[PDB]
């Protein structure tokens, strides 16, 4: 049979997120060894990844901002903005996920560019798990972004 995942959905304008062609295919990615990436064939994002990445980034930064409105959508002039590179989101032969890439938030006319890579622990087997560790490493991602946002004016 053929297998589709999802991200769980739970002024900011998450304006973007961008990954890279290895990422922007319609299969989820394991990486096999050191040199590999493999894009599976019956186990496919059920819409393509870098929409359910801005989409889960927009809830979770919502339920990580209480009195701020985030969205997917322009909001307004003055609104910040929140532009995303993700060049890593895949699970590993070693059992791990692995979640990298870079943010550029706009914050009142600051620039705030902030590289992030964080890791995961696959305990069960199948893309089932790896896509439940993935999602829950993207939302740590979203509370570090939510976080230095609090400390801002």
């Amino acid at each position: 049979n053929k297998n589709y995942y999802q991200l769980p959905v739970v002024l900011l304008w998450v304006e973007q997120v961008t990954v890279p062609d290895y990422l922007a295919g319609n299969g989820v990615v394991y990486q096999t060894s050191d040199v590999k990436y493999v894009i599976a064939n019956n186990n496919l994002w059920a819409s393509p990844l870098d929409q359910q990445l801005r989409n889960t980034l927009v809830a979770n930064l919502s339920t990580q901002l209480p009195g701020w409105v985030v969205a997917s959508q322009p909001l307004g002039s003055a609104q910040d903005t929140l532009n995303v590179t993700v060049t890593e989101f895949n699970g590993r032969y070693d059992g791990k996920v692995i979640v990298s890439g870079e943010w550029l938030l706009n914050h009142q006319g600051q620039l705030i560019k902030r590289p992030f890579r964080l890791e995961g622990v696959q305990t069960q087997d199948g893309y089932d798990e790896m896509v439940k560790v993935l999602a829950g490493v993207w939302s740590q991602e979203a509370a570090s972004i939510a976080q230095e946002i609090k400390r801002l004016p």
